[PDB]
């Protein structure tokens, strides 16, 4: 690639793996979103919240595909793997976002070891603080749903859906 | 016979008249439910407004079928409109009402299909079938939330639903 | 018995439920008349719009009585709504319909007077009695004009009236 | 009085008694309003609701004083007599409004017996339907507070204060 | 054969080419009618404007079918457009014209149904079948009013209709 400079093959491969994971996270959120749209669940603000999360993750993948091309790497796509209560879904989302953050931190370590400061600052600027805020927000939600009495209390999940996500 | 009548089978004409009576009946059921929740000893005013809007919507459904009857050169035949406890119970009654209306409309579409009346088929599809699907899904959502909130045993649940979903 | 009920006689409560049924019947009659003039073999579209507006007014008359029933602590009891030639003849049928409703309202007011229910008396006076007088005078004006123009023998007359008075 | 016409002495005296009762009702509502402003009760929308009721009743008395002068009667004022939970207060207000309505209906009967149609229509137009709506509204409130679990449930009274009176 | 063609039968392609010619014929008929009423010895200008607008609408019906032909990968085949007394008689000829176009469209839909072409079925339903129903009902309303007013013997009737209905 006529533009490639200081871009290690390990970083390129890791970006491609991270692209797959962000798309996977988007798929997970899409599944959760339409679960809460079911007539026997019917927490429509849970559904909207997860649908917005799904769209954010897809944007996270497209930005990495953009970065791959900017640095002269080559995008390699793989299959996107297929993905009970409002509290349980927030706990799965929290654990999902921590797995994505962990992957991003290992990516940043790789970029650091290969002395790629542009990639390091790109990850810091567009991904690391977003994950921290996403994880903190999901922790806030898990805490409130538990203190209110979820998942045994359906009233708690209804009122949270109205007052926090609505 | 009508100067405008074309490809309009007498069985369709009759079935449209029965569907008009059923839509008017549904409007009557919703009107009763609306003023039940306006009672001073029930007093769930957003349930009442919700059901009153459903009543007006069913009356519009009946009037559009009367319009269609005239458009196709059929003749309207009207019959008596038959006379029609908690917020959850009423939502369940409405859900069953909408599925009974839906079933009739699907039987109407099957008759129109069998008589090769594509205009009536698409008319029913465009103005009624998806309206019923959305109404049934919405009523299913309401029933689920009221159950999950603790209705009918919890009057608090029905109160908060009236405020946060129907209000 | 209601916590809000005060000075509201059982006879008045039953008479209001009967009046609700009559108002819904009148609405049904006007609805029937409206779509008759929408037929392709009658096709007097402003007659149709006029009677449809009357149909909706009668339904508001019934809902306001249902509201009053709840306000006073009575209990709504609904019954079957019974099923209902020229523009002149429809105006004449409407005139008699409104006079029969007026007569029922006047007997209702006499009942409220005899029960010393001044709130019900003023409710009937404010929302119904003058509305009936204006409807009856208007319908008499329409009948008179159609007759003088040469209806029902003159189809031209009914066409021009639809355009110049109801249009 | 140069303006007095068809205005019985019994009607004039009854209007003066009704003036006293409307002022009494205003005093009752003022007491209830500042009870819910107490720091150990603190239902501020209950307090605002009753304060508005207090101001309406005073207006009811001033309109009757106006009517007294319009018909050539003479206003005679008397002492205004001094007047636990949100539900109990609504029940006291409901019973208060029914006592005022009863007094107004006896007033109308008096006006009817004395063949005073102006007074009859004045009472019908400005007082009878207002009482019916006031009594119906208070009945709605009592019903909702009970179905929600008042007075044992303080949560019920808090949420009603926010969602109905707020 | 076309790179875009999918599930588009040869008989459907030919039938659409026949329908195109018929819509163009109908437009020519309305065009003839419009300028007849513009004649100095007929001189019903709103009849003339009404029929000219019908002529333009039929032309658009033909162009949308030509667009559909290209969309589905068919090939347009054009043929000669064949050459086409009172206001009432012209409305009656128009009514009969629209019923013949509707009949042709209904046979078109039966063919599309037989070929399992749901895109074509819904295209016909959405853009043609309900337009035909509305056009036929409107023309029947016009014929009925003209007859009731005393047309065609009454020249006064056709003038007033031209002013109050078409104007
Ligand atoms: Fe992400
Ligand atoms: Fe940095
Ligand atoms: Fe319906
Ligand atoms: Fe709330
Ligand atoms: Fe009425
Ligand atoms: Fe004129
Ligand atoms: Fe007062
Ligand atoms: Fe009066
Ligand atoms: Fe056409
Ligand atoms: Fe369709």
């Amino acid at each position: 690639s006529q533009v490639r400079q200081n871009y290690h093959q390990d970083s390129e491969a890791a970006i491609n793996r991270q692209i797959n994971l962000e798309l996977y996270a988007s798929y997970v959120y899409l599944s959760m979103s339409y679960y809460f749209d079911r007539d026997d669940v019917a927490l429509k603000n849970f559904a909207k919240y997860f649908l917005h999360q799904s769209h954010e993750e897809r944007e996270h993948a497209e930005k990495l595909m953009k970065l791959q091309n900017q640095r002269g790497g080559r995008i390699f796509l793989q299959d996107i793997k297929k993905p009970e209560s409002g509290l349980n879904a927030m706990e799965c989302a929290l654990h999902l976002e921590k797995n994505v953050n962990q992957s991003l931190l290992e990516l940043h370590k790789l970029a650091t070891d290969k002395n790629d400061p542009h990639l390091c600052d790109f990850i810091e600027t567009h991904y690391l603080n977003e994950q921290v805020k996403a994880i903190k927000e999901l922790g806030d939600h898990v805490t409130n749903l538990r203190k209110m009495g979820a998942p045994e209390s359906g009233l708690a999940e209804y009122l949270f859906d109205k007052h926090t996500l609505g």
